[PDB]
């Protein structure tokens, strides 16, 4: 007698599944990007250039979405500016300064910003009259570490001075503003701020390069058409498991689960990461629905069972329908294993395995305390409501796909580093203060907000303001976990950043399609028109 399968379906119907490239087309935007991507180099590697011309030349190529064409050049300059100690001496240009090096792992102290303040610590109220540095500080204010206490008021500082000053600002910097404020940049998903900075901001910029503008309009359209592809082919993969009517409690969110993936890593190279990444987020989909949706406490506690043994051999211990899931889940893994044969990196696979097993048994764990009626305290529920975010999972799937990956990187990514924990703090952080009023008004009283009101015997208003700080902290230990020296290679912590970053643009506010839907129009529809 299971609950009525109330989710909703797919709103793109077959919208993704067949897409043909126009090799033609293709062909002729590569070529030229070739072209275009040569001219871009060389405006990099140009001398004589002033600091600021040069960062703004820097920041405009990533704002673009195109600067993953010259990690190598980018990072010669921004080491040399680095090194160079120089020092311009106003806000914009140093806190833009500031951000650049910061992203990108250079340890620039936040010393820059004193003669911007008074001998109180403050930013000078007179610098209220200067929107563009204004706007610079109020990027910069997001990649604070804990040591930036220097900036502990520059966000505050800047964003009054900037809705102040938004209204009466010229186009297109004012829908720059505006949209800083709605969405910094260091926290976006970056095919998302640079669809907007492309078609929005640059586009309409009267000083816009048109060299760039053409590369970065061409390169985002080019590269749309393989996540198109690959969209393709993973609904196609989608539509040959037939769980929309075998599994009719299980909600169809492939389209969804794709932009996650895009999300996590965009540029062509990741391509095989991407499709891996986003079956293991349906198929985990799945698994979730199954558990708080559908099975019953005995069938759960049989399948939590099955999926720690992991073999084939259990099936029959396991209900019909759970059947169609568990044999599933092994052979996208027997799969991945295949994939990775070719490179004889099938031994990877049994991390994202043991990964998954986890948040299985915490899935299960979740639906006792659910089942019991049981509050934990704030500690004991993280402990277990962490895994169930499935970060740690995702982000050990990222790395299955990427061709660099090590035993060593997965070694690391084992013992949880505080950059991962953050990611995953972030996710559940959120998560809760989103979905709280929901859950509450349903079984579920074991919800973070409601441990955390119990726990500490406040109200949900500062256990939310308190779960805020816990997404603040993780923040800063991000930041903080991008500082040369990076215990892995930074190719391995900017998927777990744009884990963050996901989480940050899913809930910016209702439920995730209506927040998803733009953005997936945005970047896997509609092309930018040239
Ligand atoms: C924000 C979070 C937690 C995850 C985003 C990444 C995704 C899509 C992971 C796959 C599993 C999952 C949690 C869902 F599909 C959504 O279910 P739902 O979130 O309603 O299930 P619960 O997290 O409440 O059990
Ligand atoms: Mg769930
Ligand atoms: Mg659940
Ligand atoms: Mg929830």
């Amino acid at each position: 007698v299971r609950p009525v399968a109330d989710f909703s379906p797919s709103l793109w119907g077959d919208q993704f599944l067949s897409f043909s490239i126009k090799n033609q087309v293709a062909e002729k935007y590569a070529k030229e990007i070739e072209a275009l991507k040569e001219q871009t180099r060389n405006m990099l590697l140009a001398t004589g250039m002033k600091l600021a011309d040069t960062l703004n030349l820097i920041d405009t190529i990533e704002r673009l979405g195109i600067s993953y064409h010259f990690e190598k050049e980018i990072d010669d300059i921004l080491d040399q500016i680095y090194n160079q100690n120089s020092n311009c001496n106003d806000l914009c240009t140093s806190a833009l300064q500031f951000r650049l090096l910061r992203q990108h792992g250079f340890n620039i102290s936040p010393e820059i910003f004193s003669k911007f303040q008074d001998e109180n610590g403050k930013f000078k109220e007179s610098l209220a009259s200067d929107v563009l540095g204004l706007l610079n500080l109020y990027e910069a204010s997001h990649v604070r570490t804990h040591a930036d206490d220097i900036l502990e008021d520059a966000l505050a500082f800047s964003t009054i001075h900037l809705e102040s000053a938004a209204p009466h600002l010229k186009s297109p910097l004012r829908e720059q503003v505006t949209h800083a404020l709605e969405q910094c940049l260091h926290k976006g998903v970056p095919r998302v701020e640079t669809r907007f900075f492309i078609s929005s901001i640059y586009d309409k910029e009267q000083s816009k390069n048109n060299v760039l503008l053409r590369f970065a309009k061409l390169d985002f359209n080019l590269l749309q058409m393989l996540h198109k592809q690959e969209l393709a082919q993973v609904s196609r993969w989608w539509k040959d498991l037939d769980f929309v009517t075998t599994l009719p409690y299980a909600r169809d969110r492939v389209v969804e689960c794709y932009f996650w993936a895009l999300g996590v890593y965009f540029e062509p190279q990741y391509s095989q990461a991407r499709v891996m990444l986003v079956k293991t987020i349906s198929m985990i989909s799945i698994v979730d629905d199954t558990f708080d949706a559908y099975g019953t406490v005995k069938e759960l506690e049989a399948y939590t069972d099955a999926i720690q043994r992991w073999d084939i051999n259990e099936i029959d211990r396991l209900p019909d329908y759970m059947k169609i899931s568990y044999k599933a889940i092994l052979d996208l893994y027997k799969d991945y294993e295949k994939e990775l044969s070719s490179a004889g990196r099938s031994h990877i696979v049994c991390h994202a395995i043991e990964r998954m097993k986890e948040v299985v048994r915490n899935y299960n764990v979740e639906s006792t305390w659910f089942i019991e009626g049981y509050t934990p305290p704030v500690s004991e529920y993280l402990s277990n409501a962490l895994a169930t975010t499935t970060y740690y999972y995702l982000a050990t799937t990222s790395y299955l796909g990427m061709k660099s990956a090590t035993e060593q990187d997965f070694e690391w990514l084992s013992k949880n580093p505080k950059i991962l924990e953050a990611s995953v703090i972030i996710c559940r952080v959120i998560d809760d203060t989103a979905t709280y009023e929901v859950e509450k008004s349903r079984g579920q009283i074991a919800t973070g907000i409601e441990c955390c009101m119990r726990d500490y015997g406040i109200s949900t208003k500062e256990a939310m303001a308190k779960f805020q700080n816990m997404a603040e902290t993780a923040w800063k230990d991000i930041n903080e976990g991008l500082l040369r020296p990076t215990p892995v290679s930074t190719e391995f912590l900017t998927p777990i950043l744009n884990l963050a970053r996901i989480v940050e643009v899913t809930y910016i506010h209702t439920h995730p399609e209506k927040v998803l839907k733009p953005h997936i129009i945005n970047l896997l529809v509609d092309s930018i028109k040239i």
